[PDB]
């Protein structure tokens, strides 16, 4: 799995953005997580993390998988990184997004990421009550 630069155009929700990619505007849903629709309980907290975290880093970067690389709804299906830091993970350990939609074979870092919501769980973390 190998890393793609981007750049921040706007941020959406807690876990869609709008990135330029190879010099083109594409809207980003991230990898095997799921955070809460705005209007959900821990939306807008979903919203307020991936907008800091995307907003406040210098570099962004973009990864596919070995499998679909765009969905059906036209969006760049990727793990994006934040100064390195991956934002998939992040919301997972925050407790502010569920691992879902884990399809063979797009799924290279599920196990990190269940990793991070076993702990995220045992927290108690934001959707974790
Ligand atoms: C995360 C992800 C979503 N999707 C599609 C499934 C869709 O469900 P539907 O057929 O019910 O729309 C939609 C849900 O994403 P949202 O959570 O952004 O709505 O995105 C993929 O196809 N592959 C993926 O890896
Ligand atoms: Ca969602």
């Amino acid at each position: 799995l190998h890393k793609e630069p981007a750049t921040l155009i706007k941020a959406i929700d807690g876990d869609t953005v709008k990135l330029m990619y190879k010099g083109q505007p594409m809207t980003f849903r991230l990898l095997l997580v799921d955070t809460p629709e705005f209007n959900e309980k821990y939306g807008p907290e979903a919203s307020a993390f991936t907008k800091k975290m995307v907003e406040n880093a210098k570099k962004i970067e973009v990864e596919f998988d070995k499998g679909q690389r765009t969905d059906k709804y036209g969006r760049g299906l990727r793990y994006i990184y934040a100064d390195g830091k991956m934002v998939n993970e992040a919301l997972v350990r925050q407790g502010l997004a569920k691992v879902a939609y884990v399809y063979k074979g797009n799924n290279t870092h599920e196990q990190l990421l269940r990793k991070a919501e076993a702990q995220a769980k045992k927290e108690k973390l934001n959707i974790w009550s």
